[PDB]
């Protein structure tokens, strides 16, 4: 996902 910053990371 996208959300966290540098878990729920997209890329």
């Amino acid at each position: 996902a996208c959300d966290c910053r540098g878990d729920c990371f997209c890329g």
